[PDB]
C-alpha cells in the first residue's frame, strides 16, 4: 500500500525551497522509476532475431513492410535509434508513453516495445523500403522535431484518421445510409461530423399530406441514441432556418427527456448576411429550405444569402419567418457564457480566402473545428435502385515542434519528410463502407500540417506571449514554412507529374495566393525575432515569385496542406508544451491514482516565470490579432480555444465576435472559464 | 350547442321500458341522421358521367382498371348495387362508414362515395375486367357475407398489408439494414414484427476484444426510439437466452429511463424443453448463442433444444447459465397478471401440425399473433459488398360472416370469390425496399382467411356459447370450409397448372393433412347443429379422399390459407358482432364526443339475453376446448384473447398454460381484466 519512491519524489517537487520548487526531484522520479519499474517489467530476449520472431509469431505486426528490409538494415536503424540513448526529462514523458502509447503484451502485464522501438517501426513504415529515409525519420522523431498523429504513431503496421466530414440529403434512404456510415466509422474511432442544412423544417408537408414532418430534432435524437452503441460525433446547421432556435434547444441548460444530447456538438455557421441583419438591429427572415427547393430548385445553402435574401423576401412562394437577430445574438452569447456552445463559423470570411471556391463554399467543419474544404452532398435511393457518390472531407493530422525546428534549423528537410510521410498516410488509408470519402481522399490528396510549443519556446527565449515581436515571429516563421510547404507540394506535383483534381480553378493555378506574397515581404522587423531567424536564409518576395513561376510551371499536389488541432495529448511524450494557444498554469497538477503528480511546464524557472503567464490573465484581443497573423499563411482554419473566465459578460463576448468578424477569423472553439 | 335529434334518439335507447331498452330508437337515430345529416352534406351531381369525370380530374382513383370496363357496365354494377337499397340497421353502421371508411372530399367537409359506390369500386378492382364477377363480389359484400381487410377495402385503386415478419442476423450492417426496412414500412402502415433469437448476448466479445457487447437491450432501446418517427412494431426472443430475464425487464412495471418501451410488444416463444425443465422443477441452463455459433456453427434456434440440451450441457465450450425455470414461470404469470404481457408460443406444438416443417420451424408470429409460416434470416454485408436474400412472411387479411354464409348457403362460391380476391391482392401487392419479403410473397403465394360472428349468430339462434353443440358446430363448419378451401386451392393450382414453391415437402403433396380427414368424419352429432347445416351436403371422409386424390393429382396453390385476427374494427359497418371470441357486453356504450351513444349487440333481446353472456363470467376451459376444436382445421394460429379478471390468481393462469400446452394450442394473446 506504500507509495513508491518516484511518486514521493514527484511530491517533493512542490516543496517550497526558498519560494521555489524542487524541479530536479522530477529526474530521480524519472530515474528511479526507470530502475524500479521499467527495467524490471520488460520481457527478456537473447537477441534481436528471436525478438522479431516473437513479434511475428505472436501476431503483433503487419510483416510485409517489415520484410521490405534486411535484418541487418533493421538492426542498423535500431542501432541508430539506440545510439541516441534518449534521456527522458519529464515524469510524464515515460509516464504516458510506456503507460499508454507503447505496445504491451496480450495480458498487458509487461513491456514489449521500447521508446526506440516504436519510433523505429514507425520510421520503417513511413519510409517503406528505404533505410536512410527511415533514419532521417528517426532523427526528425528521436529529437522530437516532429510527432505524427495519435493513430498514425500508434498503429503503424498493427491490428487511422480522426477527421471525417459528410453531408445529408432530403430522403429517408439517405438518412438510413448516413446512419449506417456513421455506425461504420464509429467503431474505427474516427472523428465524424456533419451538417444538416439540406433538410426540411419541422411541421412541413412530406410530399403528399400537409403538416407531416416531425422535424429535425427527432433525427438529432435518433443520432444521439445511435452514438450510444460505440465509444462521438457532431452536426451543424445553417443559421437561416426556422428551427435554428430549436438548434439552440439542443444544448439546452435544462436537459430534457424530449431533448437529451450527450455526444453531438453543435455549431452555427454564420454568413455575413446574419451579422448584417443583426448589426442594423432590423427584423430578419428565416425560410423553409424545402419550399426553397420546390421553388428555385436548390437548397438555401446552395445560394448566397446576401444576394437572394431580398429575392426570398419579395417572392410569396417561400414561407417566411420573421425574428430579431439581435435577440438571437443575445441568446447565443448567453449559451456561450453558460458553456461555450455552439461554434461560430464566418463562412463568407472562409470563402474570402478559400482557393477552391470554384468548387463550392465551405459551410461546416469538424469536431476538431479546424478543417475547411469543399464538399458535395450525395443522394441514396433504394437498395435495388442506383445512388450517387458525392464529395467528402478527410484530413490527416500530425504536428511538429517550433522549438526543435528553430533550434536544429532543418526546416526545409523537415517539410520534406513530413510531407512524404503524410503523403504515405494518405496513400495507404482506405475506406470500404462509404465510397464517397474514399473517392474524396483519392481525388483531393489533402493533408493537414500543424505545430506546437509556441508559448513555451518563445517564452523560454525570454519573449512575452503578448508581444508584437511574437506576432512578427509567427508571421515570418509561418511565411517560411508556407514557402517550404508550397515548394514541396509543387516539387511533389512535378515529380509525380500530376496534381490534385480541379487544380486549375484554384488560386494556385492562377498564382493568386502568391499575389499576396509576390509583394509584402514578411522579413522580421524586430531584432531578437530576426536573431532567432538568423543562421538561415529568409525567403523574400522574389523567392515567392520563383515559387509562383514553379507552381504555374507544374502545379501543386495538395489542395490543402495545413490545419491546427488541439494536439495536447502528445506534448508530455514530446517533453514540450501545448500548441500555439498559451498555457494556463505553470504547474499542471494531476491525481493519477492514489497519488498527486505535479508536472511543471518544461523549462519553468523564475526567469521565464512571468513569461509563462496565465491564460485567465491575458488580453484576448492580442491573441486574436496573433490568430489573424497566423491565418495570413494558413489555408484552412485553426481551432482557437477561447480562454475566458466566469466574471466576464456577454456583451464583451459580442465585441469579441465583432472583432473576430472584423479580423476575418474563420472559426472559434468552445470557451474557457 | 344543442345535441341533434338522432343522438337524443340514441340516448333514448337506454330508457327503461318495463325493464328493457328502446331498441327501435336506434332506427330513427339512423333514419333522421340520414335525413338531417347524410343527404344534406353530399356533393351534388347531374349524372353518373360528370361524377366519374370529377373523380378522374380531381385525382382520386387509379383510372386504369376503371377504364377496363365500359361506362354502361359501370352503370350496370352501380344499378345492381343501388337495387339493393341497403337499409342500415345500426347507428354505428353509418356512423363509422361515412365517418371514416368513406372517401370524402379534399377539405373533408362533404361526402363523395356512397355505401354502394365504395363497394362497387372494390368489386371492380377485385374482378379487374369482368362485370359479372364484380356483381357477384357485390352480392357477397352488399349482403355482408364477406368483408375485405381494412386497407384492401379502404384504398382499392386510390392514393395494403398489415402483416410483416422478418429476422435479424448478427452483423452491424444487418442491424442498419433492418432499421432501414422497418422505417420504410412504418410510413406505409403495415404491421411489422420480428424475432431476435440470432443475436449475441450482453457482455460478450465483439470479435476481437473481450466483454464488449452492450447487449440486446440497447438495440431494443434504439428500435423503440426509431419507431417514434412514424405513426408500431414488435420483437421476440427464444427463451433459452441469458438475457431472457432482461427480456422480461423490457415490459417492466417500473418504467425506467434506461428501459422505456412504448411500442414494441414482446412475446416469449416456449418450446417443450422449457416446460419439460420447469415441470420437473429442476434447474435449467440457458446458453450463449454466439458461443453456440462459434462452436457448432449454427444459432441456438437453428437446432432443437430437446435434443441438443444435454449436448450443450456436457460440452465445456458454450458458456452456461443456470436458473430455476419455475421461478421464470412465476414471474411470467406475474407479468401476465400485471398486464397480460408477454405472448407465449409453443413452437413445438406449432411444428407438430406444421405442413411446411421441411423448410424450417416457426419461431415467432406477428403483433396480430396469428400468422405462423416458415422463414429464413438474410445477411447484409457492406454497401459495395454483396448481400443475401432470405425468406419473409406477409399474410393478407379479410373476414367473412358466419351468420350470412349460414343463412344464404353459398359457402363454396363464397370460398371461390374470397380466394380469387385474395389471390388478386397477393398478385397486385409489391414491395420495392426489402426484396426478401417481395421474393417471399412471390414464392409462397400465402393467404389468410378468417370469419366473424360466432357468438352473436349462434347465440342469436338460441345456442349457448359454452355448449358442446357450438363446438361440434365449429368442428363441422370449419371442416366444410376447410374442404372448400383446399378444394379451391387445388382447383386453382390445377387451373394455373402451377403450385407454390417447396410444395413437395409439405404434407399436402404427401396427403398427410388429409390423413386426419380420410377417416374421422366430422358430421354433426347434435340435432340443432345438424339442422342448421341441413339444406346443404356435408362432405364426409370420402369427399376428403377424392379431395386428397385431386390434391395429389395437381397440387395446392397456397402454402397457408387461414388465419384468425381480431377484426373488430369492421363489425359495426358489417352490422354484426365480433369474431369467434365471445362478447363482453350486451350494450357497448361510447362517448363519441359531447354525447353518449349506446350501441347494443345486434339481435339483442330478452330471449338471447342469457345467450349473449358476459366474458367475465365464462369458463375459459370450454373456450380453449373450442379453440382446439377450431384449431383442428386451421393451418396457422388463432389470436385467442384471454378474457380474465382482476380477482384471479397466477397459479390458475399456470394451470391454464398447462391446459393449453396439453391442448397443443399454438399461441395466446394479451389477457383481459
Ligand atoms: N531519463 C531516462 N531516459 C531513459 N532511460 C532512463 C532514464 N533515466 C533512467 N533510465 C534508464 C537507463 C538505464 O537502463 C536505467 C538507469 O541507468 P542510467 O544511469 O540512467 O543510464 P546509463 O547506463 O546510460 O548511465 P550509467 O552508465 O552512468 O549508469 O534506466
Ligand atoms: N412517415 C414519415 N415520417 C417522417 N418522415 C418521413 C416519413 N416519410 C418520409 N419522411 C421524411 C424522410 C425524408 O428525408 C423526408 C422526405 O420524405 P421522402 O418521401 O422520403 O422523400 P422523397 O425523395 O420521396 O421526396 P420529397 O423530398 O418531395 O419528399 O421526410
Ligand atoms: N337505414 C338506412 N339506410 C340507408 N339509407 C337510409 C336509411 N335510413 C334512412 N335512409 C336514407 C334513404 C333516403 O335517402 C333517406 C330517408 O328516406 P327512406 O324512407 O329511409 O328511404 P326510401 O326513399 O326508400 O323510402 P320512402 O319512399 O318511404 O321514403 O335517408
Ligand atoms: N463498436 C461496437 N459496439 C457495439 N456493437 C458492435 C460494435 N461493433 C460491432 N458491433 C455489434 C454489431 C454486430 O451485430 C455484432 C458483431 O460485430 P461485427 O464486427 O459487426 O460482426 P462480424 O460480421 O464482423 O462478425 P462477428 O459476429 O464475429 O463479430 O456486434
Amino acid at each position: 500500500n506504500q507509495v513508491p519512491k518516484w511518486i514521493q519524489l514527484n511530491n517533493e517537487i512542490m516543496i517550497q525551497k526558498d519560494g521555489k520548487f524542487q524541479f530536479d526531484k522530477d529526474k530521480e522520479a524519472v530515474h528511479s522509476y526507470f530502475v524500479d519499474y521499467i527495467n524490471q517489467n520488460t520481457v527478456f530476449f537473447h537477441n534481436l532475431k528471436e525478438k522479431l520472431d516473437y513479434l511475428v509469431e505472436n501476431q503483433y505486426y503487419e510483416e510485409e513492410f517489415l520484410s521490405l528490409y534486411s535484418f541487418e538494415d533493421i538492426k542498423e536503424v535500431f542501432k541508430t535509434a539506440y545510439a541516441k540513448k534518449f534521456r527522458f526529462p519529464s515524469f510524464m514523458s515515460a509516464f504516458k508513453f510506456y503507460n499508454d502509447y507503447a505496445l504491451k503484451t496480450n495480458d498487458k502485464k509487461k513491456i514489449l516495445e521500447r521508446y526506440e522501438d516504436r519510433i523505429s517501426i514507425v520510421a520503417l513504415f513511413f519510409a517503406n523500403g528505404d533505410t536512410e529515409k527511415a533514419k532521417e525519420y528517426v532523427n526528425l522523431m528521436i529529437n522530437q522535431e516532429y510527432q505524427p498523429s495519435t493513430p498514425t504513431f500508434l498503429n503503424a503496421g498493427r491490428k487511422l484518421v480522426s477527421c471525417f466530414l459528410l453531408e445529408v440529403n432530403d430522403s429517408l434512404n439517405d438518412i438510413s445510409r448516413a446512419i449506417d456510415i456513421s455506425m461504420q466509422l464509429s467503431k474505427l474511432g474516427g472523428g465524424v461530423s456533419l451538417n444538416l442544412s439540406k433538410l426540411r423544417a419541422k411541421g412541413e408537408a412530406i410530399k403528399d399530406v400537409e403538416n407531416a414532418t416531425k422535424g429535425v430534432v427527432g433525427v438529432m435524437k435518433l443520432l444521439d441514441n445511435a452514438f450510444r452503441y460505440a465509444d462521438s460525433g457532431a452536426a451543424y446547421l445553417n443559421i437561416f432556418h426556422r428551427d435554428i432556435n430549436d438548434f439552440l434547444d439542443t444544448k439546452k441548460i435544462s436537459a430534457d427527456e424530449d431533448v437529451r444530447v450527450k455526444t453531438l456538438s453543435i455549431g452555427v455557421v454564420i454568413p455575413d448576411k446574419f451579422v448584417e441583419l443583426a448589426r442594423e438591429d432590423k427584423a430578419a427572415y428565416v425560410f423553409y429550405p424545402h419550399t426553397i427547393y420546390k421553388e428555385y430548385g436548390q437548397h438555401m445553402d446552395e445560394m448566397d444569402m446576401n444576394e437572394m435574401y431580398d429575392k426570398f423576401v419579395d417572392n410569396p412562394r417561400v414561407k417566411k419567418e420573421k425574428i430579431n437577430p439581435r435577440k438571437l445574438l443575445e441568446k447565443l452569447a448567453m449559451l456561450r457564457s453558460e458553456s461555450g456552445y455552439p461554434y461560430i463559423m464566418f463562412q463568407d470570411n472562409v470563402n474570402k480566402v478559400h482557393a477552391n471556391n470554384h468548387i463550392s463554399k465551405v459551410k461546416f467543419s469538424n469536431l476538431c473545428s479546424e478543417v475547411l474544404q469543399a464538399s458535395q452532398v450525395s443522394s441514396y435511393t433504394d437498395y435495388d435502385e442506383e445512388d450517387e457518390i458525392g464529395l467528402d472531407i478527410s484530413c490527416n493530422l500530425g504536428s511538429l515542434n517550433i522549438l526543435n525546428v528553430m533550434e536544429h534549423k532543418s526546416i526545409e528537410k523537415t517539410v520534406k519528410l513530413a510531407t512524404d510521410s503524410l503523403t504515405h498516410v494518405s496513400e495507404t488509408t482506405d475506406i470500404r463502407n462509404a465510397p464517397a470519402v474514399r473517392r474524396a481522399n483519392k481525388a483531393m490528396k489533402s493533408i493537414g500540417l500543424g505545430a506546437m510549443n509556441l508559448h513555451g519556446y518563445l517564452a523560454q527565449n525570454g519573449i512575452a506571449y503578448e508581444s508584437p515581436e511574437a506576432r512578427d515571429f509567427a508571421n515570418t516563421f509561418f511565411m517560411m514554412v508556407n514557402f517550404y510547404s508550397i515548394q514541396r507540394s509543387a516539387e511533389i506535383a512535378k515529380e509525380k507529374g500530376e496534381t490534385f483534381d480541379q487544380y486549375e480553378g484554384s488560386t494556385y493555378a492562377t498564382g493568386e495566393y502568391f499575389d499576396k506574397y509576390v509583394s509584402t515581404d514578411f522579413s522580421p522587423k524586430y531584432e531578437k525575432i530576426a536573431n532567432l531567424f538568423e543562421g538561415m536564409h529568409i525567403p523574400t518576395t522574389e523567392d515567392w515569385k520563383k515559387l509562383k513561376a514553379f507552381v504555374a510551371e507544374h502545379g501543386m499536389y495538395h489542395s490543402y496542406r495545413l490545419c491546427i488541432a488541439p494536439t495536447g495529448s502528445i506534448s508530455y511524450v514530446q517533453s514540450s508544451t501545448a500548441s500555439v494557444m498559451p498555457i494556463m498554469e505553470r504547474i499542471e497538477e494531476r491525481t493519477y491514482g492514489n497519488s498527486k503528480t505535479y508536472y511543471p511546464m518544461p523549462g519553468l524557472a523564475s526567469n521565464n516565470w512571468f513569461f509563462y503567464k496565465e491564460a485567465y490573465d491575458m488580453d484576448m484581443f492580442k491573441v486574436v490579432d496573433m490568430i489573424a497573423t497566423i491565418q495570413q499563411h494558413i489555408d484552412q482554419g485553426i481551432s482557437f480555444t477561447l480562454f475566458l473566465k466566469d466574471t466576464m459578460t456577454t456583451r464583451d463576448l459580442n465585441r469579441i465576435d465583432l472583432y473576430a468578424h472584423h479580423r476575418g477569423i474563420k472559426t472559434i472553439y468552445y470557451a474557457r472559464t
